[PDB]
């Protein structure tokens, strides 16, 4: 079991997302990159440097976060057999809550 | 309203508020492209863009309720309850309308 | 009692005193790509853009009423009531016309 | 009346002087691309553009009078009885000619 | 011996992946350089300029940080047999800690 | 006569290069102007306003000072047929002297 | 040599150390797009960039006699007694390399 650690305000999230099924049987990838998904922060950078070298600007996702992102710019990881992207907070479009 | 969808930065989430026009013959032709403006409710707003150094969030200029007048260029669509939403930057809000 | 636009940031809402261009067998030819320039009056005009400090709006240089001279371009197309409107940026207003 | 215009930001209005491009075959030949720069009058100039902070218009560098070479590139062409006037950014004034 | 030194924001990392073989015993390199790559930090330059240029900005990363980074603008250096990238600390995604 | 005022951070500048034969008394222009050039400076501009807008940021370049530069970008204007060029100080590369 | 070159700016004077790659054949191919990095001498370097304020000149990082590491792109060469240099700014150059 590895620890990702996202630097500046780069985050890890794990995709909650599943192929689509063709009625014939044919399982298509979601090679979509503007296709935007739903998925679980997992990991968050420490933040961005601010214009001089004061303070980190906190990131508006947290750990066990639902969110909703792009996945262009992103970059796939897997492990176990899991899907996880790392991306730009700037990517996040908005935190899905219960 | 189980879930609950909260923009961030200066994004905001806006219902669309149209229906598919049909044509003459009884057809139905979307726009696909999203290059017209729209017009749809504010549903709910980011918290604002940070400013250079990263003290203020600059407040947006858009408050739920608010009927605007937006670009979908750049915006993403989410579908809920058959309803039809846009997650877009408040610079693609072009103006507030109001009776 | 009656719809009111309101522009967000430095854009203004203008109206249309041109016709379209016009031909020696009587077509109309409109413009769809907007790269003329345009004389027009400003209806409505936005708060102006935050400064950074997110202290104060830089006050635009057009107000209702005044005749402009504006690029299509970038602007968005707005008819109501029958008449045409269009927001754009204050950017895009080159000069005030005065009597 | 005579309407003036007032051109607007940092956006100032030049008057052109172009001369006899006649060819050997008596043809004239204009420049539709703009990419060649010309020399002109300041008919008017705008108050100049606001400072990031917002306490100060920045002065412009030229005035009324002032002969100066300029790239259409950007510009937009203004007829007023006859003659061929210039909206453009100060940004687009390489020099000022003096005598 | 000689040694080196990234400037502002940039990083030395050393590329510790493995080519690999085809079925038939072919070997296919990734020039393209748009996936993403995991090694280790060699050196860190003294980081960017602040906005009023009298402090740099520390980087996020260490002599002996493993990261995961994107080889695409990184600049490939070999030296005794071994695989170096130059790259802006921007590319660096995360850290890896065991 | 007439004497040129560069505004903002533009610079005027008096091309010495002079043109080449071929084997066959043939010669070729540079239309591109992507070949750098030597020149001498005739005029500087006061410089461009500090983003605050109380301070022109002195250029560093002097009349006088002998020039290497890119055309590219450069407008061309011929007095006494002298040819000049009105350049921004940003294409001026390196100042030459004796 | 008598004349020297000055370097504006954040720019820097480089002396190409890199040398010909001759073919089995004899032949030797040489460069062209650039984008191949290279080392080399530092001979001369700029003053450095003016911050905003204006009031410093932000140090550059590398100095006379310096072996580094840089990228051709947007290089200007410029050859003297045989002898080739490139003129290039701060920024493209990559690395130092130190014994
Ligand atoms: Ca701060």
């Amino acid at each position: 079991k590895v620890n990702i650690k996202p630097l500046e305000d780069k985050i890890l999230v794990q995709a909650n997302e599943a192929e689509t099924t063709t009625a014939s049987g044919l399982v298509i990838p979601d090679t979509a990159k503007e296709k935007p998904q739903e998925g679980t922060v997992v990991a968050v950078g420490p933040g961005r440097w601010d214009e001089d070298g004061e303070k980190r600007i906190p990131l508006d996702v947290a750990e066990g976060d639902t969110v909703i992102y792009s996945k262009y710019g992103g970059t796939e990881i897997k492990y176990n057999g899991e899907e996880y992207l790392i991306l730009s907070a700037r990517d996040v479009l908005a935190v899905v809550s219960k």
